[PDB]
């Protein structure tokens, strides 16, 4: 907790400042010139993986679009090419076939392959299976196998490959990472480079700014004064929010998401901490009623501050936004916040009666208190504009992407550890620990199945724009089991020239 | 509305700086020591005068207490010196006799006097007058009517005795008039001099540091961009907050007033203006239930923000007041707000029937519309430091000192001028509207004897602080009905040197 509101307040970056900006714009014309002359497919493929990789891609969306819409149309005996080829289309939605692989694959002994840059390439791949795909499959077991037998660049790549694959980290988080393995690079574009640091360099100072905002808010309420247990976890929850929106034009989703995830975890802790059953039961009928004089009526004395903060940061977010779009979301966020407080209440019944429950009937229940549900609300109702009425409905129906989405969420989480998902399994199927810690690392794996077939459905009511806050914060769970200062790392620490 | 946000941001004033700061405190001890040397009971009471009227007497309250305290334990001929007394004592709660002017009042003939000076006193003392005092009064017929028929200083003089006497005024709106006379006196104090225009300058850096605060705040509702009506009202809201509360610790006070005043003038708009009777009657339900949920759900569109930014301000100021010093004084300020509410309702159900009331039964509804019962209730929780549960209570039981001052206050806006005061006179008496008036300047004198009263009354739960912010709201009004830009000369133009 070292980085207080006294450090945020004197930050000052020198990025904030307007030459850089001018650069950037003339660094990004630049290289948008740069994209026209690389025509070969290959070398097409292999720009649009640098560009994604250091977190620029969403300055030219057109410009990769184009690329793979090309290359779609047209569409080696090449394992990398191929497996790079088949890993980008179906990132972006395009429909590529499992039976592209096919050729390195012998039916009697498997795949058959020995290099390690294709094999690289097909773990990669593998992670965008869809379920049922069994050359996918036998693609993982394949390549993941090969990987843990494993030249000081090629152990950090299999490594990092196998704690992290590319499908399941957020674009910034691994930026920095790749950006030294970029310059290191022989054939690298050097104005490319220049401005993948400029920009880094560029959203630190953003955040920095948005973080002073945000601190200066927490300081107000006096929460952390009024309870010694809601220690400062402003930076934290802001790591989180940035990882599910990056992009400067979502600062008003991050500070909703940051508050959100900072009140989060004080009620957390009061429900599975401190607070007794039947002042939990009082707490989560206010949130029920929304009733402001209820609660202040009835609440115990350290509850009453914590409820009145949510009650008008929520209705200050109904505000904003009804003042913004013309759009009434009150029941709709009080709904939300009311399904992760009931889900506490659940879990707080269980541990008081001792009762160990199946996996199934704990997971059904923790896929909300994971919060999965409603982050991915306060991120659609903070993070769009318009709202379609459409569009928000189907996310209140509790849709699929959200059910495997949350669990896979939810997993994630009790790994880095009431009873939870590994007593649940162990207690389940008499398994150890640590296998039981290995079973649910495969069920995550295999939800991420199911969850890439909603992501391919063009039918649903999501937008791609909207599903990605709810893979994003996914991926923030996997990236955050790694890490507990990355995160210091992340926000303050500026890339050289 | 030439004040807006970008012209309170842009103000940088050099007094907020930490070395005038210095010079102060060096000026308030060197004259701490200069007060010790005046022992004559006349120079006594004339450095009282100078130390009020410069707006320096908040510094030196033990001191002047101390000369008031023993010139009470000794107690002329002279008519000046026993106004002088009379007033200074009756001001600072201390019993004094109408019979003090009894050598000066002749039985038969009345008064006698041709001294200006002492006319002049007596005229300011008149005005502590008690109800039934009949030489005071007599001493009001007497001096009024000696200075309406008025060297240059002199007809200054009585011209400002006749449209405001001290007694009505607030003690920083005449600050800079009077530092301007000091200067010119011979026998000055000149270090006392310094130190009153160097305290006006620092309060206006003071203020003007405040106004960018709620500056801010009033443009993140943007009622002004929904509603075409609600013009920015922000500067001359503060100005009646600043009247009210005027000392530096009062800040938060001067913000929730402020604001208060500038989402009142918006309802008051609504109801007396462009609401039809049927949304009147749905907003003031919404008010009296309290309900966010209620309120979106039926109120009109043009409504809802309107209502919204109201009931989490304060939802807000609710909450300051638990953190600061848990205490709960919500249903409190709701109920005050709610009478101010039904207030507006009725005075819209008479303008629809056409019905004009008799004056008193006019006054009745009028005093809570004013906001006289809810500013009080207003400067009471976000001006007071603990909150003392009997004498808020004492407030809520309709006071006669605030049934007083909210009557003076509501005759004086009407003065400005639904039918209001001077038309149900009219009507009522028959009277030509210059006679009314005549009339309703004399009630409002005569009700200030009643308001003499209740704040010489010990007993009463009220504190005397809490007495003075009611006392400058009526004060305030009564100021303001002589300006319609002094508000401007108040807060953003200093004094050189
Ligand atoms: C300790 C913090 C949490 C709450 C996760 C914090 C990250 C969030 C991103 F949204 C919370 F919103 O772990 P946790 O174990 O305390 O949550 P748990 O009690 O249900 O298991
Ligand atoms: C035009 C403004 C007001 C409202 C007075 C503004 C000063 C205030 C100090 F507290 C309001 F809080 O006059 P007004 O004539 O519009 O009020 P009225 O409709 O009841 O007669
Ligand atoms: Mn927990
Ligand atoms: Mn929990
Ligand atoms: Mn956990
Ligand atoms: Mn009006
Ligand atoms: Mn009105
Ligand atoms: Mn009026």
């Amino acid at each position: 907790s070292i980085w207080d509101h006294d450090f945020l307040q004197s930050l000052n970056s020198n990025y904030t400042d307007e030459t850089y900006k001018r650069r950037a714009e003339e660094l990004k014309g630049k290289v948008k010139t740069a994209i026209k002359d690389v025509t070969e497919p290959l070398d097409q493929l292999e720009l649009i993986d640098n560009l994604q990789r250091l977190g620029l891609a969403y300055h030219f969306e057109p410009e990769i679009r184009n690329i793979l819409r090309n290359i779609h149309n047209h569409n080696k005996e090449n394992l990398y090419a191929t497996s790079l080829e088949f890993r980008l289309l179906r990132q972006h939605g395009y429909p590529v076939s499992q039976e592209v692989f096919s050729g390195f694959k012998d039916d009697k002994v498997g795949f058959i392959c020995d290099d390690f840059k294709g094999i690289l390439s097909l773990h990669e791949a593998s992670y965008y299976s869809l379920e049922g795909e069994s050359i996918m499959e036998e693609a993982w077991q394949f390549t993941s196998k090969h990987l843990k037998e494993m030249d000081v660049f090629v152990a950090e790549q299999a490594k990092r490959a196998l704690e992290l694959p590319l499908h399941w980290k957020a674009p910034m988080l691994e930026a920095r990472w790749f950006i030294h393995v970029y310059e290191k690079r022989e054939d690298k574009n050097h104005l490319l480079l220049e401005l993948a640091k400029l920009e880094f360099n560029t959203l630190q100072a953003i955040y920095q700014e948005e973080l002073k905002d945000i601190s200066g808010w927490w300081k107000d309420t006096g929460l952390g004064e009024k309870l010694s247990f809601a220690r400062n976890r402003l930076v934290a929850s802001f790591l989180w929010s940035m990882g599910i929106a990056f992009e400067p034009q979502f600062a008003y989703c991050r500070r909703v998401l940051t508050i959100s995830i900072a009140l989060i975890t004080v009620i957390d802790d009061i429900y599975d901490v401190y607070g007794t059953l039947d002042e939990l039961e009082i707490f989560t009928d206010a949130v029920a009623r929304w009733d402001i004089n209820y609660a202040l009526k009835h609440l115990p004395g350290y509850m009453k501050m914590c409820f009145l903060a949510l009650y008008n940061f929520v209705n200050e977010f109904a505000y904003y936004v009804l003042k913004q779009q013309d759009f009434d979301m009150l029941l709709s966020i009080k709904h939300a916040w009311l399904g992760l407080i009931q889900a506490y209440l659940v879990e707080a019944k269980w541990y008081h009666s001792k009762y160990t429950p199946k996996l199934e009937e704990y997971l059904e229940n923790g896929l909300v208190s994971i919060t999965g549900p409603l982050i991915i609300t306060i991120s659609y109702l903070s993070g769009t504009n318009p709202i379609i009425k459409k569009e928000l409905e189907f996310l209140e129906s509790n849709p699929d992407i959200v059910h495997w989405s949350s669990k896979i969420f939810r997993l994630q989480d009790d790994l880095g550890t009431v009873p939870k998902s590994i007593q649940c399994y162990m207690h389940e199927t008499g398994a150890s620990e640590e296998v039981a810690r290995e079973h649910i690392k495969d069920m995550m794996r295999q939800m991420w199945k199911k969850v890439n077939a909603y992501t391919a459905d063009k039918d649903s009511p999501l937008t791609r724009t909207t599903a990605e806050f709810l893979l994003n914060l996914v991926r923030m769970s996997h990236f955050m089991y790694l890490h507990g200062d990355v995160g210091f790392t992340l926000l303050f620490q500026p890339i050289p020239l």
